[PDB]
């Protein structure tokens, strides 16, 4: 694989100190994109997705039109779910799901066993080894899937959800079960994670987007353990692989309860939304982790001039070190790109600011 | 009105001690009760509602199985924005909402003029006045309604949500409208509280569960404000009227991020959800304020022993002093009232037994 021109994103993970503050946007490859559209339907919402070029292609589409300070690769959070034999369905035109989830501990075993996932998954890595392939190393890439808990709340509540139902019943319910689901779900991860890596991929992101849904103690029985497992087996494995690990980056949306935890489940990066406050936030991490995030993505709504402060309080309410931008969710569809641009520069622009 | 003989819910609430610890439940009065439903849907969602009648009896069932401390008044958050000269309609079986929602600054010339919303929920007050009447000094009666913020949510982004749209993009795109509308909700909800306690009410309760939305900036630039006028108004109408002020509390769901400054907007009491710690809680707001929380509705699911230590742990996390036993959020309509008396005789039960 080439090698790397940009790596300020590498480094401020690592802890490293850099020149400015790098930053980058969930689904920057989204469907705010006309060039988005004109791709994503001309074909599939799951099997391209199948096509490595096409998934490439949707990966690449925004560092076209931003230097965004790195690449996330292009591919749905159900990927895993799925792969593990649960079907999906095209519904409506809002988003995917599960019409058929799992409801009592017996369906479990309609599920593939844990090691053949990564054989699935194996457009995946193609699309991935691809990609680093012709980013020919502008920025890194960023290869993710969903946490555990995130993934079995898809799994069960059949998929788009609010604030919770059938998922954390099944944890008062059935724990046995939901012990040994998250195991499976957990197993499947640890390979799936190293092939993105073996496939060329520069670092990992872990989405838990339904933390918010549990009570810290929940959290800490039934999510954050396997968060934990998850970051441990995937660096020996790395090792095991004669591979250099990688950053990893833990996204807990509603996640304020565990931040002093995550800081110590060994990721280097804690991915935060705009709920939680840069300050309070630091204090609560410390300063072994680098910290991600948090602009509200509806601030892009307001005036490019409006989102210049935003950014700017935003940057001295984090401060220069140990810290990589981005937006506290995934982008939109309605989104103006002339905004998504303005948040870009403001960052590039007032950080280097920030720094006399 | 006839005296009260059963108080523990207004001295803990005021801050004065108590031989055990109060217990009630939010949605205490829904569709989770078969003699709810046989009441409920046999006329409107909308209009008993309009039967005084049905309000006192809908308000009284849950008293009628379980010795909760007190009782809330049955209606619904939309009443106040319906008042307002907003339309609802009755769609395909699970809840209310509007077909036509607010969407430019334009559109809030339809709204009525504040001072006029109090007389068109008189059957409010009736309903209130009869339900003290009938419960005839068995605990305390509290009076409600949604805050600014979460009302603005409602009028704005036609009704049931998930973690935002519409609204949040007013106040970054339109924040002169969204004043002015924040200020009209505002307007209208301390005539409407005066009244509830006129007619009444011993306590009022107001809920902001759209807080979880909004950046702790949004936030204080938004909803905090007016949290606090609200409060101020309606304690000095009170006097004004010669009547004792009562009791207020603010449930701001999702809150974490506004503990402190709740704990100064004035109310005596301050509602958690289960997401925040209890002792993380009680840090964060001291000693002037009574805490009210925090179990996890879906903790019932349980078994009656599970819940048992649950609330033993949580009486434990708060501790005997200033504090008020609730859900973290309104009942589920599928649970079993075996489970929500099992946790009110576990509040009594080891609250008592706390106290050695």
């Amino acid at each position: 694989f080439p090698e790397l021109k940009n790596d300020t994103f590498l480094r401020a993970a690592w802890g490293e100190e850099t020149d400015y503050t790098p930053v980058w946007c969930m689904r920057q490859a989204g469907r705010y994109l006309p060039e988005f559209r004109e791709t994503r339907a001309a074909q599939d919402f799951f099997s391209t997705c199948r096509s490595p070029e096409a998934c490439c292609e949707l990966t690449l589409q925004p560092l076209r039109r931003f230097p965004l300070d790195a690449a996330i690769i292009f591919s749905d959070i159900l990927v895993v779910p799925q792969a593990l034999g649960m079907e999906v369905t095209m519904v409506p035109g809002k988003g995917p799901s599960f019409p058929e989830p799992l409801r009592e501990e017996q369906d479990l075993e309609r599920l593939r066993d844990p090691e053949v996932v990564a054989s699935e998954l194996g457009y995946v890595f193609q699309a991935i080894t691809l990609t680093r392939q012709r980013l020919a190393g502008r920025v890194p890439l960023i290869g993710f899937a969903g946490a555990p808990w995130t993934l079995m709340t898809y799994m069960v509540e059949g998929g788009g959800s609010s604030t919770m139902a059938q998922a954390k019943r099944w944890l008062y319910q059935r724990p046995q079960a939901s012990h040994q689901l998250l195991r499976i779900l957990t197993d499947a991860l640890v390979p799936y994670l190293v092939g993105q890596v073996v496939a060329g991929a520069q670092a990992l992101q872990l989405y838990e987007s339904h933390a918010g849904h549990l009570g810290p103690q929940l959290f800490n029985k039934f999510a954050l353990p396997y968060i934990r497992d998850v970051a441990k087996q995937v660096k020996a494995r790395l090792r095991e692989a004669g591979l250099a690990p990688v950053p990893m980056i833990i996204f807990a949306k509603d996640g304020h309860f565990a931040l002093e935890e995550l800081a110590q489940a060994g990721y280097e990066v804690v991915g935060l939304d705009w709920t939680v406050a840069p300050k309070k936030a630091r204090e609560c991490v410390g300063k072994t982790v680098t910290l991600q995030g948090n602009l509200d993505p509806c601030a892009l709504y307001a005036s490019e001039e409006e989102i210049g402060q935003l950014v700017k309080q935003m940057l001295d309410d984090f401060g220069p070190h140990r810290y990589i931008a981005n937006l506290g969710h995934g982008l939109y569809p309605d989104m103006d790109p002339e905004h998504v641009g303005a948040f870009v520069d403001a960052v590039h622009k007032h950080s280097r600011l920030l720094r006399q």
